[PDB]
């Protein structure tokens, strides 16, 4: 019933608040005005970058692509420590434990750095800087396109107006689909998918009441997340041929494919 | 209220009857309903090919498809055409509904032609194993994904007036690229997402969250499109370069 369902949002939320610095409302709260104390510092330009790095501290194209990719690994631990809250995940099969988190770290990492973004650029180093979509669109070789694809996603995807009470049902309902490639046990997974559904769907119910299907409509955005990921991937293995000079880490080559 | 979205549901079903001759009921009862008036002609290797009574293999088989693509697509063109709101669009915006997504449909409807084992082709009149599709160079693989995309998707046991509101969602999607007034699709859109929540909830009430695992199929669907025309272009570079056919490959 209601009630049940009810204490598994507030419990996902609750480890959502505790895995992830960072929520959308801090976010939005940096993004729009509300402060003297959080206003960032903006990289718009090659000289607003180098002010960056002695204010905000942390080839230009090279350092940027590279910074977001750590960035991205350590977005992978507190994904991690979230799914191990999600009732049931840790008792699943580990190779599934393992094949959940390899394709739903991106879809993941995605949805939250819409929370990060505005149609004009995005929250960089825990929000103290911002750096312009026009700025990064700009950038040398095939680096001045990776990001826009991403822009695109979250002006449609901010349009939802989620919170994070939202976001948190909706990342366990990601982690835990069950159309995963190579899963050895998907019913277990699926009965748990299951009721994160019904969850979110009483939850966007309650919290959205004047919005019609947006239950479906979010739903729906999980085809955008995957096309992002897919075409995320096919950059990457470009910018890996002609940059010999590029690495990536012992979480990320492993999960890429 | 419930009511209207349950007259919504019948008018589609009903055009959708009209619209496409061979429903999943039909092709249901052919591939395993049997003890059947007529068991379908099956093709397993190169010999039963010939039989089918009713130039590389590889290449006509694959042209075949296409060719009743084409006519699937007069068959979903019909059937749009009685979504309601729908014919009322800008008709840039119908066009382009279609363009995009008639594929989407496309995947969808031939699932309901697939088991694990294969195919019927020919208005259900044969069967070809995919094991003997799977052997065809590029051409051993066009239609692996699309028979993995069945098996998961046939999973959820829809009927035809399941998928009759399922493919109304389809061609309503705002997010097709190049659109002039996304706001009255959505507003369709938003609709037949309530005509197919009620009806999955009446058709199907022993399954939970349905509604919510047929959604989330569109991702599937996605990703087989953009692997097929990602596909497609190669066989760009193999042999369609005769031209004894310029009127063909122009319709096709
Ligand atoms: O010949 C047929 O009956 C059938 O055609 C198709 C092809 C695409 C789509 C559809 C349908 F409209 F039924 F979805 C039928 C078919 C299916 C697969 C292949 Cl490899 C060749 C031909």
């Amino acid at each position: 019933e209601s009630a049940d369902l009810r204490a598994l949002a507030k419990h996902l939320y609750d480890s959502y608040i505790k895995s992830f610095p960072l929520t959308k409302a801090k976010a939005r709260a940096i993004l729009t005005g509300k402060t003297t104390d959080k206003s960032p510092f903006v990289i718009y330009d090659m000289n607003s970058l180098m002010m960056g790095e002695d204010k905000i501290k942390f080839e230009v194209a090279i350092r940027i692509f590279q910074g977001c990719q750590f960035r991205s690994v350590e977005a992978v631990q507190e994904i991690t420590e979230y799914a191990k809250s999600i009732p049931g995940f840790v008792n699943l099969d580990l190779n599934d434990q393992v094949t959940l988190l390899k394709y739903g770290v991106h879809e993941i990492i995605y949805t939250m750095l819409a929370s990060l973004m505005n149609k004009d650029g995005v929250l960089i180093s825990e929000g103290q800087g911002f750096m312009t979509r026009e700025f990064l669109k700009s950038l040398r070789k095939p680096f001045g396109d990776f990001m826009e694809p991403k822009f695109e996603f979250a002006v449609k995807f901010n349009a939802l107006e989620l919170d994070d009470s939202d976001l948190a049902i909706f990342i366990a309902v990601i982690i835990l689909s069950g159309d995963r490639p190579g899963l050895l046990n998907v019913k277990p997974i699926e009965d748990i998918q299951d009721n994160l559904l019904q969850a979110l769907e009483l939850q966007l119910k309650l919290n959205h009441p004047e919005s019609s299907q947006l239950f479906a409509k979010l739903l729906q955005k999980m085809t955008d997340l995957r096309q992002i990921v897919t075409e995320h991937v096919q950059l990457l293995q470009v910018i890996k041929k002609t940059e010999t000079d590029m690495s990536l880490h012992p979480l990320l080559q492993e999960i890429y494919k």
